[PDB]
């Protein structure tokens, strides 16, 4: 039952099922992994495909030699199993030359060297396939307020991105870029904090057809906000590059916990947006198998990020193909919610007594909006008790 | 010492030093207050200016003789004091036929009279003389995920405030439209939850010009986000209308304490940004006395926002003239970051063999920033402990 | 199916479904009701009884005349329907002489005067058969450092529960009595802010065993706590005298959803736990159905209370019966948790010698503690997928 | 000007400013530090003293030989500064076998082991002059809900310091236990989140007399809960053994800042608290420079902690003394909340008909309670501004 195959475009990064288990308090728990057994490994599962930073893929420091070796193994492994890479990414985080950031580093020769890092990585990912890079500036942003100017450290992150822009561009490349919000950690706050805050700065960029977002479950529920709402503001804006699936329990230390857990109501109304919306692009996790799992533990956590997006799908079909939720919908007047207001213009607003003069404020107020006995068909359908 | 004077631009709320103390929990603790004598008290204490909502200035459902009676005692003690009214805004929350929105209510004819309640109120917010008409869509969002399509929501939101703007052009007025942003509270969650996504809403407008934000501090930190980098990115995307400045701790309910209560250090930087900047509008405080308070406490709150702003302007002055500060902040490389990162151009960046190939990424990852020695020198400044 | 009856112990607050929809922004949306007429809504749904505060019962203010026939009237319902009135409490913060506190404000005359209300209520309490009497603090506390010396206010919270059981004692009543934590709302912070700080205040009681604690779903999760943890240390404590429950979404204002909305699977986790210990009390809901609802909203609101524990209750027990869940309970040592460590005791654990110096370290750090099987067999009976 | 020195009892762990900056996205920043240099440098800054975990001062799987060296060389680095060792604790998070928990690991082995590594530790704390024992139970917990029965867990934890409290007792040793809480991270949940929740359960302990509280500033705000209203709980309970004292930015991430960043006022009215409770244990600063600093920053960090708290002791003190304030808190009627309810007892009390039949409720309604006077002179003398 609920068995993922390749045509249900689940991925996964690298670093995740390669987590080794070092957190702030500890030590690694596991073993790193060879790129090549996690593809094969995520084959066998029914994802689709893989996605990396660059230092997952080559040690950070590789010769040409080392790095073309890295290259033909991974390769080898993609095309034994027929997995696909539709994303990639920069490590602008781990090397302490990235302490004060990447793009946005006070100190200029580290912000040259993060544009030069990542247009390498581009020029791979594009060999490999992939549609989408993302950016996720982890250490951009502050612990203390003189330590960074905002405003300077937004110039600097247009200019970064105008750069990207301008270097796909002149290669004749089609991959698309997608920023990734989080509020905190490691910084004590990172610049664009959320899926708003990203897709405001994306429309001053000098070409903002080629960036969207890649928001994540967790990030946003770290500023408990609902992620299911950023999602649909970001599909209203066409901007849905990328997404990243994974659980949080509320507002605390980023989680990266497998998809389902956390709020899983919140995953419910996830599947229901981004199916009814269709959404086409890649179903990536980006979680950690928690360090007190073996090897085992890792595959059964991947195997159950599939798993729960397959059942949560089928419930929320389900929900909105039941004739009881369809009636219950126009009883809270959904219908007109999707409506236009003023179809008639202005003027006809304006003249109409129906709207102001002559509108019955107390008749409007005593319709109740039937919201609770819609939500309990949502909850029976999410917990198969109809 | 401290005393502020109608040139500091300090304005208030006619329903924060007004606010009769009820809660979700509490039966009111103040009597109600005439706005004229709101007025009186707030400019003998130094104040600029009151805002309003329509239903603060005159009562719902007033007939026109009552709002002309009600209007006219209002501009006489405007024209006793020299008191102006900056900002006006409408209000779409009180009322139940409100319950589940206003501009973005499932209801359509509920959408409509919201818009020609708010279009009534910006001919009077105009005659009054105000330059900004501020929308906080308090009651846009949903307790359940079946409630509200958000897509289709923004999809009213946006033709809301498209006619806002035709109307305000249609008539030839000068005023503009400022979005406050809040996360939560009174629904479970509201659209535009932070200044990120309302910047990123503002863009998808027909005239993006006329609308920008008015940020609340409390509203932000209700989503445990950095409140001076939100203002610095509006400041940046040039939208920062209006700003409401109270105080709140940390991720709780709407508290509105009074302006430099709450976080007093992210209160210090803000006092910095906003002065550094040249922001030239309203410093208007949106708090409630605590209800523990009588009518003299109330004074006293509203008193002490000025004072409290006009202690930090004090110190965030001394600190960025401090020649130690000033050395500093070069020694953590702030002129840096205000440098461009490549305008040399991306050819040069590509070429340039210190930005990759011989740059010593060691020597840069061991050059300390120097962080902590200017926050305690902002610390020492904050506290007058140099 | 999931039809509940007396027998399963559901209670409500008559200011749960009575609750008229003022917000801290909103007027009522809802007209007052009868207690009558909630007692035989609720009794038509299934429940076993109700709760009251004093001045739910009884209008703040009423003569003896007026009490008299208000309480023979609720009878009456009682008589009327077989419901019964398990628990009762006392309002201590709804008028405004509360508003610094009733048993710790800083005037002594209201504190006599908290004291002497709730006692009059206790001895009504008994009269109407309660086995429990809750206090919820929500007025002590503060908004400010200096307002409140929490040590003293500690103490004159001790002296006036230890007056309480003073007077139970003497007119030989069995009611006991559990203190609700909240963390914050409607003060700044409330004193006891959890179950934790509330435990450890009645071990300092004079007769600690009269008082326990009354947690509430969505408080605990108010401060990211863990409810069914919380439940934990207070079923190990001896102390869970009667619960609360109903939903939150996480660290924002208090919701009070109905019971599994929020955190299902905190939910989930919770129904598991009372279950499994045989906790016998009341399952009593303190939710408020959205203000977005008609009266019919009000009573499918209060049923999903109900309909969520008892298929979350079914759900828990399938899991903790399953062969295949045992298996894995075993494989993750469970078994070995509740086994004790040294029972061999002191001297012979410093003498033996696989406890350190031959213990193989890394041999019992390679083993997998195989909590992610557990957990997706957990969900696949949450959601009904095995 | 706010020159520490020894007498000022501040203290400094050999994990906080030997921090290599590694965190859950970074390498380290920094090289390893010597104890012996860290006391040198702390002595110079004007430390009192320094703690330890046992894997701080001697590297994880010494010899007894090289064990025996460590020690030597750290007694030469107390023995040529002065500095005191007041409290040590046992490192049961870092190593890999601890993943599930070290006295509450589900493998009884574990356990074992756990205690048996304490009791070692206890041992060379006590030769090094350690009054107080802390417990930092960070890896007991869970991050699903299947995977510990928190019952079982607490048992568990009792009789671990159960046997603790007996092996000191055997010996002969006077240091006593600090539990030190958490709410999460690295866990999703700790057991024993609060200081409540740790009071608490110190109160089921066999010999409670010989356990306290280490509460640390960040933890309990991690969960947004008020500082000093925890740290006064555990002043009323004869529970403060210890403090750790550094910042932190709201609910997040645990970020350790330096003492005095993060909620500054709450440090003002912690420090008001200790002063006048006469707190007389260790100031011990529990922090990391961040990663973004060099040595030189680490040892501006750490002087920066002292110096924050001499000013805020300044700053309190002043407060306190001043008669203006002294009024205020009359006014406010601060004195009446140090005085009995009902000396007069409870017959009294029932027999006072000005206590409820005669007791005017809406004039004392009426009586404001005057506190954001009060509050704004606490922050006027906070901010050196009367
Ligand atoms: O950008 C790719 C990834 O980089 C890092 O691993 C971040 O922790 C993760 O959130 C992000 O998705
Ligand atoms: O929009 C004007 C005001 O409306 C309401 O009073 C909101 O509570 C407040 O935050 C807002 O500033
Ligand atoms: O104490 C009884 C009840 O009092 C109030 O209604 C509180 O809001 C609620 O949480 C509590 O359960
Ligand atoms: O228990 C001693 C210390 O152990 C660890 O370093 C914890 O991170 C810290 O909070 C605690 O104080
Ligand atoms: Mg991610
Ligand atoms: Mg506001
Ligand atoms: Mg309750
Ligand atoms: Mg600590
Ligand atoms: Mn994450
Ligand atoms: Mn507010
Ligand atoms: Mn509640
Ligand atoms: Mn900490």
């Amino acid at each position: 039952n609920y068995q993922p195959t390749p045509e249900d475009r689940f991925t996964f990064g690298l670093w995740t099922v390669g987590w080794q288990g070092r957190d702030p308090f500890g030590d690694a728990t596991r073993r790193a992994l060879d790129p090549v057994e996690s593809v094969r490994r995520l084959a066998e599962l029914g994802a689709h495909g893989v996605t990396f930073h660059d230092d997952d893929l080559i040690p950070f420091g590789s010769s040409d030699s080392e790095r073309e070796e890295h290259v033909k193994r991974f390769r080898q492994a993609l095309d034994d199993t027929g997995m696909k890479v539709p994303m990639a990414t920069t490590n602008l985080f781990t090397h302490p030359v990235f302490k004060d950031g990447g793009f946005t580093a006070n100190d200029r020769d580290v912000r040259r060297y993060a544009l030069r890092k990542t247009i390498r990585n581009i020029d791979l990912a594009v060999e490999l396939g992939a549609e989408t890079y993302v950016a996720w500036g982890g250490r951009e942003g502050a612990e203390s307020g003189g330590a960074k100017d905002v405003r300077d450290a937004l110039d600097r992150m247009k200019e970064a991105f105008d750069l990207l822009g301008e270097y796909v561009t002149s290669q004749g490349y089609d991959i698309r870029f997608a920023i990734e919000p989080k509020p905190n950690e490691p910084r004590g706050d990172i610049l664009l904090p959320t899926v708003g805050h990203a897709l405001a700065f994306i429309e001053r960029l000098e070409r903002p057809e080629l960036y969207g977002v890649n928001p994540e479950v967790g990030h946003e529920q770290m500023a408990g906000l609902n992620f299911p709402h950023g999602i649909a503001q970001a599909l209203w804006a066409g901007k849905l590059f990328h997404i990243d699936l994974n659980g949080q329990n509320g507002i605390k230390y980023d989680q990266d916990l497998r998809f389902g857990a956390g709020d899983l109501r919140a995953a419910f109304w996830l599947v229901d947006l981004l199916e009814s919306a269709g959404y086409s692009g890649p179903r990536h996790f980006d979680f950690k198998p928690p360090r007190t799992e073996d090897f085992d533990g890792v595959w059964a956590s991947a195997a159950g990020c599939m798993r729960n997006y397959l059942i949560l799908k089928e419930r929320a079909a389900a929900f909105r193909a039941d004739p009881e939720v369809q009636e219950a919908l126009r009883a809270s007047r959904l219908d007109e919610l999707a409506r236009p207001t003023a179809a008639d213009g202005l003027q006809a607003l304006l003249d109409d007594r129906s709207a102001f003069e002559e509108f019955d404020v107390d008749a409007a107020a005593a319709r109740g909006m039937a919201f609770e006995r819609l939500d309990q068909l949502a909850m029976d359908h999410l917990l198969g008790a109809r």
